[PDB]
């Protein structure tokens, strides 16, 4: 399928144990997609002081359209030293590995896979 319904656990930035997916734009997009498939991907909502507490390159989910069955359609954009790889709508959050942190909420998304 081109799209897959996911419910992403929303984590508080200070709980996050693994603060990014890797060391290149290509690796973080790769790892993010693998974790999203495996159900091991969390979401941190971007506010003041969040991103400096996470590791670059960043992987964002961005709104790709205006929401089947409550799932906002999203796609991945990476960022490294202020350059983004991909073009999409508004950021819903930054993706991180999920390794058992307790979420505060779930974000239903339809991921362009």
């Amino acid at each position: 399928k081109t799209h897959v319904q996911l419910s992403l656990p929303v984590l508080q930035v200070r709980d996050v144990l693994v603060r990014g997916f890797g060391d290149s734009v290509e690796e973080v997009l790769s790892e993010a997609r693998q974790h999203l498939k495996d159900g091991t991907c969390g979401l941190v909502e971007v506010e003041k002081g969040v991103l400096p507490q996470l590791e670059q390159p960043y992987v964002f989910i961005k709104r790709s359209d205006a929401a089947p069955h409550g799932h906002v359609m999203v796609e991945l954009v990476a960022e490294l030293e202020g350059i983004q790889y991909g073009r999409s709508g508004e950021t819903l959050g930054v993706l991180v590995p999920h390794v058992g942190e307790i979420p505060v909420a779930y974000r239903k998304v339809l991921l362009r896979k």
